[PDB]
């Protein structure tokens, strides 16, 4: 199996900031959000059966998240559809990269408990302050970060952290430099295993 990093990080964090570094040194993605959209996609026996569920009313995703937000009951119904389906999907992308080591790209990696499906995980790092301030409503995202598992928490999961507070004119030359350190690293993890 590639050696496998999951990379996590609460709301505005920098999470895509942080994929994009490791994707221009040639390494592989898995991201969350795609595969969570792969597998609604317009002919998928999944779709039709929400389809069937909702009404053709509903992908118009706007109107179908619209929909869940009515109670946690139509929710529940279709995370407990989608959410087994998007892990299977989730495997089965990880376990076909044949590069020594992926990066699996997941903002619930640890609250939908997906952390069994990596090797290590790498959090990227910033204060609640600049979650809201890079997130920029303000309401919204608070919500957001209150659904979210705490800075604290989410740091004492993390194998790895990179921070990400300082703002990318001046620190991203250093942000290179600390994915190339850990570049390097994942690539050691990865011969290890061999
Ligand atoms: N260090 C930086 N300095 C200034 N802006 C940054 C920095 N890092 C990321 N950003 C900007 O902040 C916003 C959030 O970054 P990004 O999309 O990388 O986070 P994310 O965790 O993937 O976001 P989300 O989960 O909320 O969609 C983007 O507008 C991005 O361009
Ligand atoms: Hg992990």
């Amino acid at each position: 199996m590639t050696y496998i990093v999951g990379l996590t990080g609460g709301i505005g964090s920098g999470k895509t900031t942080i994929a994009n570094l490791f994707t221009d040194l040639g390494v592989p993605l898995v991201d969350a959000d795609v595969v969570a959209r792969e597998v609604v996609a317009k002919d998928s026996p999944l779709l039709s059966k929400i389809v069937e569920h909702f009404g053709a009313q509903i992908l118009n995703r706007a109107a179908l998240r619209e929909r869940v937000f009515n109670h946690d009951e139509d929710k529940l119904w279709l995370n407990n559809l989608l959410h087994p389906a998007i892990r299977e999907r989730m495997k089965q992308k990880l376990a076909e990269q044949t590069a020594p080591y992926t990066l699996f790209v997941v903002p619930l990696l640890i609250e939908n408990k997906l952390t069994a499906l990596c090797d290590r995980i790498l959090v990227v790092d910033v204060s609640p302050q600049t979650q809201l301030a890079r997130s920029a409503n303000f309401e919204q995202i608070q919500r957001i970060m209150n659904s979210q598992v705490s800075q604290q928490e989410r740091l004492k999961w993390a194998d790895d952290v990179i921070n990400n507070d300082a703002e990318l004119a001046q620190n991203l030359p250093h942000l290179q430099q600390k994915v190339l350190e850990l570049h390097q690293f994942y690539l050691q993890q990865a011969e290890n295993k061999n």
